[PDB]
């Protein structure tokens, strides 16, 4: 027999290689639809997938983060030296209000709650727009070769910095460790911290038939 291979569960995974794919439908609750992903490759710390969706209702909630998560030991962020990254994707699909996003925490201890989350947008489809106290830029820096719009605002009792791309950019490789080396040397955070996610997906807040297609990803830490 064939059957549908992507999964759909709110919670599903799939291990690949130096990644776990996640569905992570944490805010499905907010709205009506639904979403499913596949891994098409992988090997070591590349990876290539998809997922589609629809989602209605719940317009400023997002439905969720499906991404690609590194599998690594926690490790502070004076211990790294670069975070070699590129991705290449694309979107399809009607009325898509989504990012698509890394994103990154940094906790005081390995073990420990999260006390600061970086994002780093390639796209803001749709009207989308990051946590922002202002709905301003603080800073506009040139990274990675890219003009990006940074953005700060709290989420519960973490504060949540978002660099946003000046236009959309379905293919990007630079080092991603160069966006905490600017937020230590900017914005007062410790280089102390721990960093102890890194993962690349897309936070769908609504649209139809959408389809991200992630033909390559990368990341390693060095
Ligand atoms: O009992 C059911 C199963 O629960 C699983 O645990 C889940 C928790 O119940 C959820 O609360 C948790 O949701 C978080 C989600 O994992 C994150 O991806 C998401 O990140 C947001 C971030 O908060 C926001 O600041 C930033 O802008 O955008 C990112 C991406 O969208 O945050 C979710 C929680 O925060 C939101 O909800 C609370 C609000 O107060 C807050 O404002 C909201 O932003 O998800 C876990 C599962 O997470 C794990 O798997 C998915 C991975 O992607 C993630 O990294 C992993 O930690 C249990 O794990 C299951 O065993 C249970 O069956």
């Amino acid at each position: 027999l064939q059957r549908r291979s992507d999964f759909c569960g709110q919670w599903d995974t799939a291990t690949a290689g130096d990644f776990t794919l996640y569905n992570d439908l944490w805010g499905e609750s907010a709205g009506t639809g639904s979403q499913c992903t596949g891994v098409d490759s992988y090997s070591g710390d590349t990876i290539a997938w998809h997922t589609s969706w629809s989602w209605s209702g719940g317009s400023s909630s997002v439905k969720s983060y499906v991404n690609a998560a590194l599998t690594f030991t926690p490790t502070q962020l004076n211990c790294i030296s670069s975070i070699p990254t590129t991705w290449k994707w694309s979107y399809s699909g009607s009325s898509i209000v989504a990012d698509v996003a890394y994103d990154t925490f940094l906790a005081e201890t390995a073990s420990g709650s999260s006390k600061y989350e970086i994002m780093v947008w390639l796209a803001a489809l749709g009207g989308a727009g990051p946590i922002s106290s202002t709905g301003s830029t603080i800073a506009t820096p040139t990274i990675a070769g890219v003009n990006w719009k940074l953005y700060s605002g709290p989420n519960g009792d973490t504060t949540v910095y978002s660099f946003v791309a000046d236009s959309t950019t379905e293919s990007f490789s630079g080092d991603l460790n160069d966006f905490f080396t600017y937020l230590v040397d900017n914005e007062g955070v410790s280089d102390e911290l721990y960093l102890t996610t890194l993962e690349a997906g897309t936070e769908p807040f609504t649209g139809s038939n959408a389809k991200l297609t992630v033909s390559e990803y990368s990341i390693s830490i060095e």
